[PDB]
């Protein structure tokens, strides 16, 4: 994640032209390798007709190029690339919002599993630690970054997210589907025990837990169906044929024909093709801005901070609920109190 | 479902061309014998102006060629077929969205429903199973393949998810509608049964049980109703008549005329008319995916995996509620107890 | 509701082509008359032109038909009409969502409302009865076809949903406002006398029952204000006077001219003005398309089957809660028990 | 509100012509001001064309008109209005969504709060009169028709919805803030005390009671928002500059010329600008229609009944919490009881 | 913001047009500098072209006029915006919804957290404190307003938004997150020891209270998500160059060329290019819209109100819980008890 928001808290007269000048998470880094490639083959076909093709050949050359630039715009670029990248933006977002956070748990666990003792502090963040470590085996099947801090879960083991006797169990499970909702389940029968024992207190305590356990899980399942199902096949190929098929075209129709030969529209050469530059830079970079959007749990600059996320979750629910369980300030008279 | 995200999970110089190279789920596979269809009466009517008719047959097919190049665009082919694909696919994602999973009902399960005997195992299981059969049983009404896999309801039988008394009940009940929710009013009678032997423990648990039950029954009865309530026939009519219509025209509008008539942009004759057949293909092919689309719990190649959810939600419920009730690791002190 | 999902559960060579021929719930059937009215006007005028005009008057109609062929695209009619059929679309799908149906109700009722003996029952039939009874209030609200089934409320006494005693209560009721709400607080009456009479067995179950009820009415309720806050007057008027002002100017821009006069794009008379035709075709039955689902509880082929929801609601929620309450098969290990 | 949803059940030959000849709620009465001021000035000009103005200046005219004409497309009237609108409609119907509607409450207080008593009837009377209230306040604070039907609290407090003693509280309340917020509160202040009392029986009613109010009250609050935080304000100016700018510019470049001059598409003086005021009919009556949506709560004819709503809302929720409170037909058993 | 919702209650002739003379949040504020710019070098080229440029040099530069009026338009400005504005406009509404307001907070508590003594006001106050302050923290991380009010956490506490023990508290934990969720932790502990003391008299009033934090807690929570996940940098870049790429090249193509040079469409000098400064005016003044919107917690003038979102739920919060708890006029019969 590249943030600026900062940065455009205010509009100002430069507007977004100082945003223009960042490197990281640009559309410059994205782009500039298939500029260059586009630009090259064009300046490739344009020394051929200028240099090498003969006067007839010339000719034929200038029908073909005119035939193209006519009839490029038969392909939709835009009507294809719009609804792709919409789609893509859309499940972007839904990605984002189910990330696997733990602070509702962390709140419900501090306010309902309680003990100063050693059993109430194991508890609480063994249950947070559940909830953790279900964060991270999804997480490590969905993203690259991820799987490459635990390529395995003795990984998660060193780690501290598993225990090595919870790492027995979890391989002793026979089954061949993603485990990664098995400390969810795990959560679920150590707040059962916790009721059990009294811990929890009451039962509408224990009823809050499962409920925002199974909303905790549920983001979890979402980021595995997100996973499992891409972006139809059959549109990404077809908005990537569609941009190419474009733009190859346009290394024809776009080229500038000799000036002598009087062609409507074609009397002046500009020799570099900047305003078909500037539509491949616009188009290619609308698509490939969809390719790094479509799995945001990759490395890409701007791909969401997974590994970031899992340690603040870690950190921030065991500070909750061991540090300040039961922990408050003398209740005073604030400074409006009268 | 032909996924790949794992290989789109960072922007790369390739972009998705490599992803060009599938077939699988790919657009090629879905289209090629409409795109060979079309370039074949392209062809054929080609050959026909070339060679069969007479010139001035000739003179009038031109003035009939350009004709329908000049007036196809009336047809509003992106108008129409924009606004189908998006419906067809928020209608998909809302589908997928529907399925029938347990887990959050296995979660509830395992934390409420209590013993380690076998009537407490017995509990759980037929729980768990009859959420199970009310997938299986809106699913073989709603998707081709599972009903492939189960024809009648003894094949349900014999997978276990319904044993003989309960097929016995299940047929004795009288009534002319689809019984999917049949499985959800046993639940409900076994959780109530559960609660009055003191298995559920309190009525919260009894509660959330119901709850969740509730939501899964309700998500079964979303696949009933986009299973009944189809995409309105008259835009499918609409949308196929305007692609059709649209490229049927093209077979003349885009023919290729004798350059030597020196028609207004019909100095050039390609013989095949490359975007046309581009044209074709990312309009046709974008109907072809709507098509693919419209029910998704059929048999093409990137229809949803109704089979392997049935059977992975089977395992994984049976794992939850069976093996791994009230079966937990020594509760310890984790790696930064300290 | 004319459905099709069976049929294209697939992606065929075929497509949509053999749902071209399906009548009920078609297109064509929607269309024919108006089509045909644009048909035969442009033909009459045609004609006139043919036979009638003298010479001079046929050259300013020439000009005439030049202008108004060129100046017809002033009216946006994919503006507006894009926008008036997504608004009925979302409202379409929104109407169907909120259809009063019974089956979490029944779940519910079936789970908490206890008792073998003939209090029991009549406890469970009449609540489930009372939900039933205002879905058919509203429906016959705001449906024509439960209207015409429901003339008057001694009809629905007649069709068993309201007794003798209840019309009576109902009439003597003073208000000038729609009723369709009366069951509903007589279920919750009901409800709290289950509870005090201990059928009901505790507070959660109870609170379940008045939740269910509330998402139930709530659902009355949308369809009441979907009713009353139609799709903007402003909006229906404007987006009908675009399609009839377009086509009226196409009368006449799309005449075909007498080609001896050399008008550029005029050299060819066809008599049939096929691409106009299928535009017609087009934009009026897209409007077409948005006449049918602007009310979808009419009797369109297409329109919601509210009578056939009624009888199925009544007779699962009589099932679920009378014949099959603590109705179970025997608690029996399963097929996978080991 | 001017509903029509019962005259559109069916679609029909006419299709919605019957409904273009209503003139309450209708865009004629909403544009008629503004499309004769557009063909005065349009009409202004031309006479001064076609009497005034030497040749010369005759001259320099046509080509301003050309210029115009062939310029006026640079305005991108479509692009920000279809924007515009679609934000104006989304608005539209959340609004209507948020209405202080007591229907949920009013089942859930004849459900939990009990007694046949004079303070039974007291409790529920009052907890449905301050959740009325609070309506009125927010309403009188953002629809102009309950702001004139109650311009003082006193009005008010004349109208039943608030006591003489309730008036001395709440204007006693030192806040600067509006406090349409207080009888919620009050509300939620009755509700403890009749729980305390043992008016309500059990801690789950009470807690529903409380969840209700809280939507009620969040419903308020929407509203409060959406009146606050209006379209931004830049939007409104630039569509509007839009809209007027562009027919502007239409008054000059829509002039008909001289056909003597032979300017190309110019050898017809209608005299009528019949395509130009049609398109002002489309994009002005579309901005129109923003312009009655963008407030719903005002005094067009198609703005929210927000006063019938209030008196709708009082009279239904004192008849079921009073007069309909635990007053049921005998338990009888229905017509398909065997 | 800038509201004016009550100026436009009603469709009226003048439309939005008094609205144009609004200055404080309107367009003219936010674009004159950049329209002022565009203008000045538009002259100044024109003043180049018209006085300096020998001859020939006037037709190579007039040869770059129509060719970069020919093909700016194949930068899609339109497809670009249209999809960012959208994006905006979106997370705009979603964030204000995100606002931290802590009304159903004070309802719950002011009905859940019991005792006229000095003891039950430190509880319901402290609560209502501890939300206030979530809200606080969170906003000064994401509002520059805010920040600038509270730059520090010792003008927090001088604001009487946290105690000098708390202050010392919340520096003593060791995280090096945002430590916006301390308050709410504090919250959850505090509850939980008013239910140990009675205060909290139920658990179903505890669970609630629980509830109703996690909802405020996590809008404060989708604050900083929507703070940390900008919009995505790439978009942001490729709109901006869109628009200043497209302007560029009109400051060339729009210059108005020398009528005796008789080119097509270039007979008319008005040295002003009034369409193009209008098209800058709608594109770029769009941009400059999502400018203002894309941080709208900035102290742009239609930002939002965070400040005075601070001090409203402060004071209000406080009259709810201390002065209005358990404060209510007599149970009176009301004026329609007849
Ligand atoms: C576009 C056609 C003419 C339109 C006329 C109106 C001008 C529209 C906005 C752009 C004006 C330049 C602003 C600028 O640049 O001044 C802003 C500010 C001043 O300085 P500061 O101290 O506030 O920082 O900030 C800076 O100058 C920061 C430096 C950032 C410069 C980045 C250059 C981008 C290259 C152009 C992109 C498009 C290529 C086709
Ligand atoms: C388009 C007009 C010119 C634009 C100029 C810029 C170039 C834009 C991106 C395409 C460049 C080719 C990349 C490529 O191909 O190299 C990527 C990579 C290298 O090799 P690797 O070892 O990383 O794997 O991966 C591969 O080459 C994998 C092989 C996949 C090749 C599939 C061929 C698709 C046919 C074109 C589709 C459009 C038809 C109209
Ligand atoms: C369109 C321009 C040329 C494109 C070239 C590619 C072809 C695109 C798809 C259409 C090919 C015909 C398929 C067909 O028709 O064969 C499918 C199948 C074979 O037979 P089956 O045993 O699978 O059944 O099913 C049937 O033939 C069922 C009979 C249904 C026929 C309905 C006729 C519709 C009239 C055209 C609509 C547009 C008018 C402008
Ligand atoms: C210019 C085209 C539209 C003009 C106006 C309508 C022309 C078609 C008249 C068809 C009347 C159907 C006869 C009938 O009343 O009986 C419908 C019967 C049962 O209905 P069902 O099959 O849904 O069950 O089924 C059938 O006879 C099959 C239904 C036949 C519909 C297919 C023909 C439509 C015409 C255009 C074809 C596509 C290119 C535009
Ligand atoms: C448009 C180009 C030609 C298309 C050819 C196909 C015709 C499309 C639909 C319109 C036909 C007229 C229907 C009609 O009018 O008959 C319907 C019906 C018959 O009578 P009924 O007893 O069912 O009632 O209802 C009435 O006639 C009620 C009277 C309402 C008349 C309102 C006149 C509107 C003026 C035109 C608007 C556009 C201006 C540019
Ligand atoms: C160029 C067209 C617009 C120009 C400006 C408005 C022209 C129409 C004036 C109609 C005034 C209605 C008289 C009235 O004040 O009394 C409305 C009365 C009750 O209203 P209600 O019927 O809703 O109940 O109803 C009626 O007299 C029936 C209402 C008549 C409205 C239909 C005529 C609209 C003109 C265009 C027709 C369509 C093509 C553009
Ligand atoms: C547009 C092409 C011709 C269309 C013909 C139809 C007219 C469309 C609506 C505009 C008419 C002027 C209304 C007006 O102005 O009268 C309204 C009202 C009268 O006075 P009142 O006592 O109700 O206040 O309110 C005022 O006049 C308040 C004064 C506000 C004036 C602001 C001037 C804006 C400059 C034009 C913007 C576009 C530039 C390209
Ligand atoms: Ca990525
Ligand atoms: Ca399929
Ligand atoms: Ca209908
Ligand atoms: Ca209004
Ligand atoms: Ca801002
Ligand atoms: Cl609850």
């Amino acid at each position: 994640t590249v943030t600026y928001t900062a940065r455009v808290a205010k509009a100002r007269f430069g507007g977004f032209s100082k945003l223009l000048l960042l490197w990281r998470g640009s559309i410059y880094k994205l782009l500039w390798r298939e500029l260059l490639c586009f630009l090259g083959l064009f300046m490739a076909l344009s020394a051929a007709y200028r240099f090498v093709l003969t006067e007839e050949q010339k000719r034929y050359f200038e029908k073909l190029v005119l035939y193209c630039d006519r009839y490029a715009s038969l392909i939709p670029v835009s009507f294809v690339l719009g609804f792709y990248v919409t789609l893509v933006v859309h499940r972007w977002w839904n990605q984002y919002l189910s990330m696997p956070l733990t602070d509702a748990l962390m709140c419900v666990v501090v306010g309902t599993v309680h003990g100063h003792d050693e059993r109430g502090r194991l508890y609480r963040r063994t249950l947070m630690r559940y909830a953790g470590l279900s964060g991270v085996l999804i997480l490590r099947s969905v993203s690259t970054a991820v799987f490459k801090r635990f390529p395995t879960i003795d990984h998660v083991v060193e780690a501290g997210f598993m225990t090595r006797e919870e790492r027995k169990k979890f391989e002793n499970l026979n089954s061949s589907y993603n485990k990664y909702w098995v400390p969810c389940v795990w959560f679920c029968n150590l707040a059962a025990q916790a009721r059990r024992e009294g811990r929890i207190r009451d039962n509408g305590a224990f009823k809050l837990l499962l409920e925002e356990l199974n909303v905790f899980r549920s983001k979890c399942g979402m980021l595995f169906h997100y996973d499992w199902i891409s972006v139809p096949l059959v549109y990404t190929q077809v908005v990537t044929i569609a941009v190419y098929s474009y733009f190859l075209a346009c290394l024809i129709g776009r080229q500038f024909l000799d000036p002598a030969q009087g062609y409507k529209d074609h009397d002046l050469d500009l020799c570099v093709p900047i305003f078909t530059l500037l539509q491949f830079f616009f188009y290619a970079g609308w698509l490939k801005v969809a390719e790094q959007l479509i799995n945001p749990f990759g490395e890409d600059d701007d791909d969401f901070e997974t590994n970031f996320l899992i340690d603040r979750c870690f950190q921030v629910s065991m500070l909750a609920v061991d540090e300040m369980y039961d922990d408050l300030a003398m209740l005073e008279k604030d400074l409006y109190w009268d």
